[PDB]
């Protein structure tokens, strides 16, 4: 009685190296790790060693598939009828420069999330996503130039089927005033420069812009989008977001 | 055509006072002000959350969140808005055995919220707490490993519930509760009194839960702690959240 | 014989309230103190408790001669031939927008160091200035924009007579494509949009003017100015720093 | 005119794989990578920096690192400049009753440095541990606070020191170290051997410092250990550098 049941117990910070295999290859990179289970008001603690136990026996490479597979071995290893495992990582992704076509690295960060409830899995996502913002009220009301700043979009999602992390990237810089690059020769710079003062957007207009392609994905149940603008001329941030539904 | 839920300006910093129970104190805060954006609306007006801030020089506590959150909303012309305020928070406390005085320091937020014309409060603080292991203990012929935790409370109420309340509830909770200024006797008495009131990560969650339940003040809320253990270099973990 | 003096050995982020004043006026902030004292090869420990003995008695407002004194009275407390208090706090500057006249603060990241070695007193300082950076290869190369970002300026030194925060401040924001302001209205737009455009400077040309003002200042003993701009069209930054002498 | 001491990129982000003496890894790495820049020279030429990353395939080791060095400073015609690289670091443990097999992390920075055509290198180890109070142990009548470290060793040599002989020469002198994976029986050995061999901070930097010391391939190096004492809100803290 006077006990209480516990949504999630468990480990939370976990550092460990992990391979990932998405649609475009395979990288390895290292994670930081959550896993719990619900504890049952009878029961008085969960067995905390076995969470580590479990990463260190399963040695196959992550995706979608095997990420339900380690939620759904873990609960049964801890013996219980609900659980999560998320799972944090930087992830990279080839680039290549719009005008040289130079090719060279971004990295983008990643959470993965599985969690069993009663036997039923589900799975959600972030990706946040380095772009470059372009103020529209800068440019119409300056003579000359715009301000502009690094901007962070981050979605988050719940879908049934599968979405790769590489489609959220996409979805994402689709919409951007510019994309970020690494590696720029001069062409690509003057090609950048001129993309972004050609389409500038608000906060608000990369939010919206990002929602729409999100609500149309069939596969997509719930999403927030969030865009945070380091305002070059401030020191604080712009910021806006959309949860749907 | 989409509404946007929230938009405004994010962590900007900016010295505050700070009125409770105990007592007024200076502090720095971080704000976080957004309002509700119509479907057809291309922007809101980001200037007017920092000329909000610049001409409102009174202390805050639960009332003045409230009028800062009203009057927001209404000069944003926006049906809906959400003003946070983060800030260290410091309280004084008495050595066990001394009773030497020394300050103590917590994370709290602050968060208003109107949607038209209804306000709703809520407050999040971490309280750092020291936990020691039952397993440990019951195990080895002598000691027990033990480490600092950080125990994070979210709660909802209409009447206000103060900051130092949250705080109490959950140090009363604690194998032992921290200090800044301990004297020989009073390490001794925390270190005795820890190794009598071992809490697993479930315990300190559950105790701290059914008090919160008991309060009836408390409409939701939600107990997590993290126990950095000593003997790992990952921390245990765990939360409840309620109804 | 086995045994070893130790460098520096005490305290290290304890946070605690603060007032400061300096020639502008006087602040109350929060700090975080790293305080710490020698200990000679042959004594076992120092004596944790008094450095936070100390704080808790010392009352007075923080300036330069406050912070002398309580680095002397800490060596006296902790009866050491030698030690260190570094203190850092977030720092407001009160703003005036450049065509509107509306004030706003600004804030800044602000560490002081006092040290004891033998009777001999030296102080130290840290300050990091954000502000905005506008890139003249980008101009040049395009037919129309600039890629610009904030970046912080810091800047570290040593110095025998006091150096203002403020004077700090002023030395990097005098030099910077533009500065920053928490308050902008449109008018202020137009023109911080156009100033940084007509000013534009690399990382390079920021460390030098800077460097510049801080080797003709006599007070200034040794010096490190660096910068950092967060590339509004890469995710890495550009960084360059000088040391003087 | 003035020249500037380095100039060039921070924190790139950029996947790498490892060769030390006990194996290859792969890992995530920050690098900055700068050169000298002449007075009268206007500005340095960044997209070579990460050209340089982008071509070089090759798994890092001190020798490939001297090599990326070297070749750096000659593809931006500099005289002088640097490449600071640093990761999280995997090292396969033994518990010490069970002997069941887990990892540990730890963070590493390894810098190469060109000054007009000759080489140095240096490299940094944060190594996390357990550490116990001797003050606590002597005046209580049963336990001891206790709670982990970092333990944070730079170090300048001629010939290789590698990244596990500094993790082993810390490792050996705490209280106890750390494991991910302990059975009850390793949970006992350690919450007793860290009971047995009680350390303030002044100890364990003394005692790394003299094994440092020791090693003749060392020519400089700082140990600092910050300990995150369980009964307080701070940290103690203590540094020695050497020579
Ligand atoms: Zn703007
Ligand atoms: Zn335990
Ligand atoms: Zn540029
Ligand atoms: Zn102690």
């Amino acid at each position: 009685l006077r006990n209480l049941p516990i949504n999630q117990v468990g480990i939370k910070d976990l550092r460990f190296p992990i391979t990932l295999k998405t649609a475009e290859g395979t990288q390895s990179t290292v994670a930081r790790l959550t896993m719990t289970v619900y504890l049952p008001a009878e029961q008085k603690g969960t067995h905390m060693s076995r969470f580590v136990a479990l990463m260190e026996q399963h040695t196959e490479v992550l995706d979608f598939a095997q990420l339900h597979r380690l939620t759904a071995e873990m609960v049964a290893l801890l013996d219980s009828r609900a659980g999560k495992i998320s799972v944090s990582f930087p992830f990279f992704r080839k680039k290549t420069a719009p005008v040289s076509g130079i090719r060279s690295l971004l990295d983008y960060d990643v959470s993965l999330t599985g969690e069993m409830k009663d036997g039923a899995y589900g799975h959600s996502m972030k990706v946040m996503i380095p772009v470059t913002s372009l103020c529209p009220c800068s440019k119409e009301i300056s003579q000359y130039g715009a301000h502009n700043q690094r901007s962070h979009v981050t979605v988050s999602l719940t879908s049934d089927a599968e979405v790769g992390i590489e489609e959220v990237i996409d979805y994402v810089e689709t919409q951007a005033s510019c994309q970020l690059y690494g590696l720029l020769k001069r062409p690509d710079e003057k090609y950048v420069t001129e993309k972004a003062y050609e389409n500038p957007k608000f906060v608000e207009d990369m939010v919206r812009d990002v929602a729409t392609s999100l609500i149309a994905d069939k596969r997509i149940k719930s999403f927030v989008v969030e865009s945070e603008n380091f305002e070059s001329i401030h020191n604080h941030s712009a910021y806006a977001y959309i949860a749907y539904p």
